């Protein structure tokens, strides 16, 4: 079992690309408990044109969504390991979202970290819940619950 | 006015491509309720990768719609139509609540906004409501943002 | 077979983001017409330059959306619904004439394609029909159009 | 009145902007009478990402956008000559076309030369035809009808 | 084999995309000898946006990078000729950049042209040099060793 | 000068943009002398769509364009000191780059740390050495001459 998981690994397993795969790396996994992973935060990004001019400010829902990725990489893992072929037939539906809070925003520096932790789960369906961080300080809590979907 | 177009809607909120994500107003009631809406287009950025093969409109992405439709019945709450002041302000997300998602939205369905105050507080605004698709109720949620100073 | 939703649009036409201007078919009868649409959103990149603190949809991507409903067709009525002989077989504009725009498209619009075929040759199609919002005709045309090899 | 024109002076006169801007430069012009301008075709359009995956091909749609942008730019230019305060306050509609004819496929690596001569002007309604040329060859024939309106 | 290449041919050998493929068309080649190929440079490119605002500027390092693609699809057909399913399996790294001269630069309607001659080459790596030239002024020069290292 | 500029310093000071501004923080400024800035690498990045499909690579003239621009900065600032004034009229353009030297591939989750020291400077001409590093580690080195026009 190894311990990081690159951009590489997480292409072979999430099914979100540009411009909406936010998450680079993970740090730590731990099945069927807590994973630690982040996303780098630049200005070279689309997002920035839109949100807001002169005043880049990494939106507030992408840090969920980010979040919520996170959280589905435990998710596939979890319910069949690292395997690439079980995963590709897979997509992520968000059920709810809840107890969310943002603190501090993100902007073109900051390495956003997502702290998840499960809370319940069964089949498909997942409750994960954390937090997001820059440098160590918390800038959100979330607690959000999905499923697996099947591409059909 | 009760009506709102792209045009307006420029000049009133800070957004921009790729995060402006409301087309057009319907219905405005000052200090109350605000529907609008949003159309879901293949033709965007964002399905290039939610998802290859099979486009979704991101679940957080329609919240942020609902978010921006606030905002705009907040701004112009606040200081009525007024673009001179809308470029001083940007608006920030405080908190999420109670959002629920049901039923997928696509490419080709008209993404309607549906928002009443619950706390108005200043600055600081919390709207709750549904995102409708045809009559059908596609997600609801509740949140509350600030319309605070730029820099 | 008679709604055709995005999913079942990209497994026929090889236009792809961003030039698949049609979101939905909600008419087909072979060799004969085609009823579909293409919603108008702001969060399309067209917009950024067409035009700044104007967004006007393109009269020649309404042309171009109006000539991927009619490659849909002839495609379908050439071959069915069949995703792989489609994935070999492009759509090259021939010509374009009698096209008039009556009232500017913008970010909240549905643009409604309705064309008819004027004569079939192969795969060498004459079509001609409007493009209208909510009701009212907004743009009409006729053209040409050949869905040749792949290579 | 000067005859060639840069795309730095196109920028001043054309309201279109990225990615609807389609013309580059301005070979040469006459008042209400012909101009010549063309717009390089390179792969690195995000255009051709859909049109189409493996096969790359301009838009015969935008050949004729990109005329309609000649012709726009010549009509400013006689209206008012070489003014940006009087552009900035304007956009240019299309109002009709006619007699469309492509021809040959315009692909990454050619030089897209637009040729207009004006049919007929009144006011801020222009009409203006003539051809679209890669390497001389007449690639496709456009006839349209376009005015200048008040951005308001 | 050949000396005349396109777009798709191009597109066949070497691995870069959009918005990184930087080169349309190859006009001269000559296996392990030198190279000469070209770019069309316009207003309708993503760079621009900004680089820089209301000035475009082609990028003097996206010059650099068109080189050393013109250079890799020359050693990449020295080495194996034309075989699109074993370039299929590779990849084009950046080893050593040198000498690199910006003379004049390189504007929307452009015509920015790649010409390449073999300096060194042992394995799957070569060092070429050359220059940049657009109307037969040369716009820079510039030497580079680019590696041909497996994709996987 | 200071030593600490945020995205929303260097936006005041460098006129690149989207998608070409590739520096997002300055960490330590020391006038004529050096400076230390950096550019996080997320996947998130238009660029990664075609370097290469399946395999994202940050182009290492893309990590010189990134060095170039913090010297770039540095030189302003290390001259008509933090002014967003003169700064909108002058502008950066890069005339030179020698020994170039890429060690390790740059992917998405590296925060691509720009190094760099002043020399053999002119004027309007500086030039300037160092490397970009990333966890410690150096990913690149290069030299490059600026000037800063008009
Ligand atoms: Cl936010
Ligand atoms: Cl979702
Ligand atoms: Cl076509
Ligand atoms: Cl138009
Ligand atoms: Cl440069
Ligand atoms: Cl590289």
């Amino acid at each position: 079992l190894q311990s990081q998981f690159f951009i590489e690994h997480i292409l072979q397993i999430l099914p979100h690309r540009y411009p909406m795969l936010l998450v680079d790396r993970i740090t730590e996994l731990q099945a069927n408990q807590k994973i630690v992973a982040y996303k780098n935060i630049t200005f070279n990004e689309d997002v920035f044109n839109g949100h807001f001019p002169n005043k880049p400010i990494f939106p507030g829902v992408l840090i969920v969504e980010g979040m919520a990725q996170s959280g589905g990489f435990l998710a596939f893992t979890s319910l069949w390991g690292f395997d690439p072929e079980i995963a590709k037939t897979k997509i992520v539906a968000f059920m709810t979202i809840d107890k969310v809070k943002f603190r501090i925003p993100v902007t073109p520096g900051d390495r956003l970290e997502y702290h998840l932790e499960v809370l319940k789960h069964k089949g498909m369906i997942w409750q994960v819940g954390g937090t997001a961080q820059v440098d160590g300080k918390v800038v959100a809590e979330a607690e959000l619950k999905a499923m697996i979907a099947e591409r059909e």
